[PDB]
Parts: C-alpha cells; structure tokens; sequence
C-alpha cells in the first residue's frame, strides 16, 4: 500500500528531522522551480485518516483548491510539503499529528492524535 511505501522509503522533509512529514514523489514535475512563501498554489488532492474511515477529495469541489503558501492557510505539513513540489508533481505525504491537528484534533471529524495521508498534485503556482 501507498502509506507503507512512504513509511519505509519516504524522505523526512521536516526541519527537525522527526519523521513528522514523510514524502514520496509519485510523478516527477516539470522544470526546476518550487514555490516560495507567499506564492498562490493550485492543487488537486485526496486525503484520509490513516486510522478509521474518513476520506476527502478535491474532485468533489466545483472550483480549484487554492491557498497562499506559508501563510498558515492549511496545516503545517502542507506548508512544508507543497513547498518541496514542482509544477506537475504528484506526491504522497504521511503526516504525524504534530504537523496536522495534534492532540486537540478537529472534533468530531478529525480525532485526537490522528496521522493523515495525502496524495497531492501541484497544478500551478504564481506570485501574489
Ligand atoms: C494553520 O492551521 C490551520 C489552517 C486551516 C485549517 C482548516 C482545515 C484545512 O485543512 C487542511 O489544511 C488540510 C490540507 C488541505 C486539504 C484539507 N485538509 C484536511 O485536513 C482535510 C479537511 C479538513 C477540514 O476541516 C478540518 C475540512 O473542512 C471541513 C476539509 O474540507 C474540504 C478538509 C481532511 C479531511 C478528512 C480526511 C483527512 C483530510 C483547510 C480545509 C479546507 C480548505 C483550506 O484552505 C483552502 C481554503 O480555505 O479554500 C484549509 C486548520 C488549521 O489548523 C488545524
């Protein structure tokens, strides 16, 4: 399974090297550039709780999923992880609770101390 590959082969992209965010590149992107803080990023994604049964996909939206990188618009793991991606890249991220919703959770949807998994495709990024 995809999560297991991340655990065994994924790169630790955390500053502290605590395995809180682990990454695998599933499809290589184009060019060289990865987005800076403040850039607007456009993604498709799907995500799940690693334990139990809750799944979320951007393909259910009627508009693109967009956020400004490094501005605290998403969980910490996404500001860390998307920053490492190239345009066109698809990545898997396995995320410990400290880089997501922590001991608090986001109840009832996200439990306390939830590990998360995401597949993310970086569609584009632009300066704001
Ligand atoms: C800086 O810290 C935070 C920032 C933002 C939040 C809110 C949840 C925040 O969710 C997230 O950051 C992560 C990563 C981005 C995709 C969504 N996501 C989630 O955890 C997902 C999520 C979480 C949600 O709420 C917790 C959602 O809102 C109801 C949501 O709606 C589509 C999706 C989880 C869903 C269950 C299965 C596991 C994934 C969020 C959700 C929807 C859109 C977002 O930004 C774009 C916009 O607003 O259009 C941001 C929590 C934060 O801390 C807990």
């Amino acid at each position: 399974g995809a999560p297991a590959t991340v655990t065994e082969q994924g790169e630790d992209i955390t500053s502290k090297k605590d395995r809180g965010v682990l990454k695998i590149v599933k499809r290589v992107g184009n060019g060289e550039e990865t987005p800076m803080i403040g850039d607007k990023v456009y993604v498709h994604y799907k995500g799940k709780l690693s334990n139990g049964k809750k799944f979320d996909s951007s393909h259910d939206r009627n508009e693109p999923f967009v956020f400004s990188l490094g501005k605290g618009q998403v969980i910490k793991a996404w500001d860390i992880g998307v920053a490492t991606m190239k345009k066109g890249e698809i990545a898997h991220l396995l995320i410990k609770p400290e880089y997501a919703y922590g001991s608090a959770g986001s109840l009832p949807k996200i439990p306390s101390n939830a590990t998360l998994f995401f597949e993310i495709e970086l569609l584009d990024f632009k300066g704001e």
